[PDB]
C-alpha cells in the first residue's frame, strides 16, 4: 500500500511550500535535512500526526535561497541548522518577566544571553533582518525561544558554549540600523601632535579600554608609535546609547548615572554575568533572581548610557 501525507516545508516559518511525502521513506530521503519546530526529523519517517504541519528545510533550491537571505541576512550554509539546534533548547528554557522586562532563567551557561536581551530591552535599537524583527518584538512579550536561537546562531555559539557579552552585542549591532550613529575623537601626543577620527555605525556606539562615559569626554590615556603616553577624548557624539567596555574590574555604579551594565564575575575559562540596572534604584538582575540596593560595587565589564547628541567644549 502507497502512503502519503500533505505537509509544508519553509525556510522563513511564513512563506509555505505543499509537499506531498511517502509515509514509507524518511525526510531525509525526500527533503535533505528537515526539522519540526527545531527537533531534527531527518532520520524519522512521516507520522500521521504530521499532516498539514510546517517543517523547516535547508534552501536547496533558488526559490528558497531567496527567501531564506531575505529573511535571515546571511547565506551561510549551516546558519539553519544551527538554528534548528539552538531553537530545540531554547523552547524549553523559561523567560520569566522580571521588574518589567523579558529575562531568562538560567540554563546552559545562558547568562551572557538574558544580561544581553535584558540590555536590548532598555535601549533604542531596530534591527535590519525581518527574522530578528519578528522574533525580538516576540522576545519583548515573553515569548523569547526563537530570538534566543538567532543570537546563538548569528554569533555562532552553540547552547551551552561561555559567551562574551560584548562580542554578543557587537554582532547583534552589525544586523541593526545604527547608519545614524556618528564618533568623533581626538588623539593628541605631545611628540607627534594631535590626529582627529571620525567613526560611524557600531563602531561610533561601542568602545574597549574605559568604563566611565565621564572620563570618555575628559581624556583617557593610550599608547603612540613613538613610544610616548598620548591622550584620547570624545569630541562629538550622535547615537541614541553609548556602550563603554573594559577587562572586568571592581567599579562603582552610581543610581541616575547609567542605564544599565553587565557585572561579570570569574575567569577567562568560565564565569558568570549579571545584569545591573538603574531605575527608581539599582535592581541586580540575575536571570530569574532580582535583588537590589541603593548602592552597587562590582566587577563590571560594560555600561551602556543614554545619548542624543554631544559636543565638547574641550578647545
Ligand atoms: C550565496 C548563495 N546563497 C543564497 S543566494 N541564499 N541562501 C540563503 C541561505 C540562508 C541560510 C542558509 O543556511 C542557507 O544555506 C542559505
Ligand atoms: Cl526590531
Ligand atoms: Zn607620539
Amino acid at each position: 500500500e502507497v502512503r502519503t501525507i500533505k505537509v509544508f516545508t519553509t525556510v522563513d516559518n511564513i512563506n509555505l511550500h505543499t509537499q506531498v511525502v511517502d509515509m514509507s521513506m524518511t525526510y531525509g530521503q525526500q527533503f535533505g535535512p528537515t526539522y519540526l519546530d527545531g527537533a531534527d526529523v531527518t532520520k524519522i519517517k512521516p507520522h500521521n500526526s504530521h499532516e498539514g504541519k510546517t517543517f523547516y528545510v535547508l534552501p536547496n533550491d533558488d526559490t528558497l535561497r531567496v527567501e531564506a537571505f531575505e529573511y535571515y541576512h546571511t547565506t551561510d550554509p549551516s546558519f539553519l541548522g544551527r538554528y534548528m539546534s539552538a531553537l530545540n533548547h531554547t523552547k524549553k528554557w523559561k523567560y520569566p518577566q522580571v521588574n518589567g522586562l523579558t529575562s531568562i532563567k538560567w540554563a546552559d551557561n545562558n547568562c551572557y544571553l538574558a544580561t544581553a536581551l535584558l540590555t536590548l530591552q532598555q535601549i533604542e535599537l531596530k534591527f535590519n533582518p525581518p527574522a530578528l524583527q519578528d522574533a525580538y518584538y516576540r522576545a519583548r512579550a515573553g515569548e523569547a525561544a526563537n530570538f534566543c536561537a538567532l543570537i546563538l546562531a548569528y554569533c555562532n555559539k552553540t547552547v551551552g558554549e561561555l559567551g562574551d557579552v560584548r562580542e554578543t552585542m557587537s554582532y547583534l549591532f552589525q544586523h541593526a540600523n545604527l547608519d545614524s550613529c556618528k564618533r568623533v575623537l581626538n588623539v593628541v601626543c605631545k611628540t607627534c601632535g594631535q590626529q582627529q577620527t571620525t567613526l560611524k555605525g557600531v563602531e561610533a556606539v561601542m568602545y574597549m579600554g574605559t568604563l566611565s562615559y565621564e572620563q570618555f569626554k575628559k581624556g583617557v590615556q593610550i599608547p603612540c608609535t613613538c613610544g610616548k603616553q598620548a591622550t584620547k577624548y570624545l569630541v562629538q557624539q550622535e547615537s541614541p546609547f553609548v556602550m563603554m567596555s573594559a577587562p572586568p574590574a571592581q567599579y562603582e555604579l552610581k543610581h541616575g548615572t547609567f542605564t544599565c551594565a553587565s557585572e561579570y564575575t570569574g575567569n577567562y575559562q568560565c564565569g558568570h554575568y549579571k545584569h545591573i540596572t538603574s531605575k527608581e534604584t539599582l535592581y541586580c538582575i540575575d536571570g530569574a533572581l532580582l535583588t537590589k540596593s541603593s548602592e552597587y560595587k562590582g566587577p563590571i565589564t560594560d555600561v551602556f548610557y543614554k545619548e542624543n547628541s554631544y559636543t565638547t567644549t574641550i578647545k
